[PDB]
């Protein structure tokens, strides 16, 4: 039984030119790329993305930092929502575990490279916000017999 | 004092073609390759290898998943039995620590890439099961003065 | 607000020829090289470097193992003193967390690849010990906007 999560490379991931390295970390576990799109995030879409943080003092600066090129992604795998969060590490890179993306690449929460859905509910909502359905691709990995039980 | 452990790349490690990456992780710590052999594991030898799991519900499926090409290895180093187990990570990849082999490469316990001895007694037994003594090679690493105290 | 820490590649890092890999780990987080110098450490400077261990049993052997080529480094970043210590891992490689330098490269405390300042006071002292002020270089990373909040 697999699930899908929404992962987004933030503008610092694009500008520091580590997109391929990020993707390789998820491919290495046999997670399937179900969707991938480069766009430029705008305030209106970012306000919906970060709707839970509406009204807060730190939202305007977050929206400014996120206004930039992003790579929207959907990955599929066993427990991939929680696992992708674990692989990203803590929001604050200084608290993130060695070997996580944020610990290996970053210094501060405001420039922490990547976003990942925090729950099944947020994954459904975020995939619907950033992708049209035709952009979610269904296919099977040829190495499935060696990735799954 | 150094010891020797038995490490085996399972058929998923062969088929996903990550043998070299696995070997490099152990070489990186200055662990010495003392033996290495590609074979195809058969139920009879696997039954002896996994004798501690006799009767357990997962054993028949484990033997099936392990019937395939494997790379038998012996590595030598300080505390290498416990250390290699730490590098492998937990049986479940989802529970394994970031930076371990199972967390970095795998999703599920039944396809978790690598076996390693869990104790001095099991290392002795497993090395003897899979290797004849003439297959164990003794040499000294040229960088020994910079690896060992 | 950034700070500067003193990092030193020990003779085993030089001789095992992993200098570039070590530097890449710190560059990967956007830490800035503020100073760098290859020298051959002498007992006199090592006595002052390791003054806190004066009288201790392992000191003379530590000085001996450290009498050789070293790479003196100063790296700048947010919380970089504590963060570089986290990235190095525990003194004993066998106790260091997976994904740290010492866990990924080493076996024993006497050959654990790298030194890093352990506090703000020690970083100031160690930088001044190994570098003259003229050797410390001030410049801005062009990716600063994508590294720092
Ligand atoms: N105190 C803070 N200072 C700067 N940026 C923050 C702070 N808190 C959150 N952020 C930013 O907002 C993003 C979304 O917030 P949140 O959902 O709490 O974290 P995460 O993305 O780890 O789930 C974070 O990834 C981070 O970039
Ligand atoms: N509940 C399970 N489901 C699927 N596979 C399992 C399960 N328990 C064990 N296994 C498989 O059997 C192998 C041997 O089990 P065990 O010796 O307990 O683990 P380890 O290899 O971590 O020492 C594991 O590496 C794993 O591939
Ligand atoms: N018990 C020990 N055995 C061998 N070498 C040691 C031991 N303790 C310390 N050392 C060596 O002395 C160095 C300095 O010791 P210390 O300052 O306590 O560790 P660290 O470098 O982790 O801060 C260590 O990096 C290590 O090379
Ligand atoms: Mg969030
Ligand atoms: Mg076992
Ligand atoms: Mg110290």
């Amino acid at each position: 039984h697999v699930e899908q999560t929404y992962l987004m490379i933030k503008p610092d991931g694009i500008q520091r030119q580590v997109v391929g390295e990020i993707i390789s970390r998820f491919e290495k576990r046999g997670y399937r790329i179900a969707a991938m799109k480069l766009t430029i995030a705008t305030p209106a879409i970012l306000e919906e993305h970060y709707a839970e943080h509406k009204g807060k003092p730190f939202l305007p600066g977050l929206i400014e930092k996120m206004t930039g090129p992003v790579l929207c992604m959907v990955f599929e795998g066993v427990d991939v929502i929680a696992q992708a969060r674990k692989m990203m590490g803590s929001t604050r890179p200084g608290e993130a575990a060695p070997g996580t993306i944020r610990a290996d690449f970053c210094q501060q929460a405001g420039r922490n490279l990547i976003h990942g859905s925090d729950s099944a509910e947020s994954a459904k909502r975020e995939i619907s916000l950033w992708f049209k359905p035709e952009e979610i691709q269904s296919y099977k990995l040829a190495l499935s017999d060696y990735i799954f039980e």
